[PDB]
């Protein structure tokens, strides 16, 4: 079944707060964090990075209805905001969009 079940719905509204965060200048902070590039593009991501992630993947796996409760898919936000922080600087911008996204993140779930 594709509808979404009202877990599923609960599921969503986090992946769109996310999704739709943006910043103090009006920026889109997820833009970035959609879509991962393939092994072959960005083979040394792969290596350093066990568990590589994307929100296409989350979104995938949610609408599956393969999570089974709101943490699950926010420790796969958790795991791509730390992957992100890992294989770029910190001088770097998306290191410190991640963490602002991670935040709106653990903030979304406090306040659930
Ligand atoms: C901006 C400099 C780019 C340097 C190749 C890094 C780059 C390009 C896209 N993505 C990343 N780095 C990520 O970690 C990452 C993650 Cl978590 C999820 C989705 C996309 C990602």
């Amino acid at each position: 079944s594709k509808y979404m079940t009202p877990m599923q719905q609960k599921l969503n509204e986090v992946y769109e707060a996310v999704k739709n965060y943006t910043d103090k200048r009006g920026r889109r902070l997820s833009a970035i964090f959609l879509r991962l590039p393939s092994r072959s593009e960005l083979p040394d991501y792969y290596l350093t990075i066990k568990k590589p992630m994307d929100m296409e993947k989350i979104r995938s796996h949610m609408m599956a209805n393969k999570y089974q409760d709101i943490d699950s898919m926010v420790e796969d936000f958790v795991m791509m905001f730390n992957n992100a922080c890992t294989y770029n600087e910190p001088e770097s911008l998306i290191y410190k969009d991640a963490l602002v996204l991670h935040k709106v993140l653990l903030e979304t779930r406090r306040d659930l």
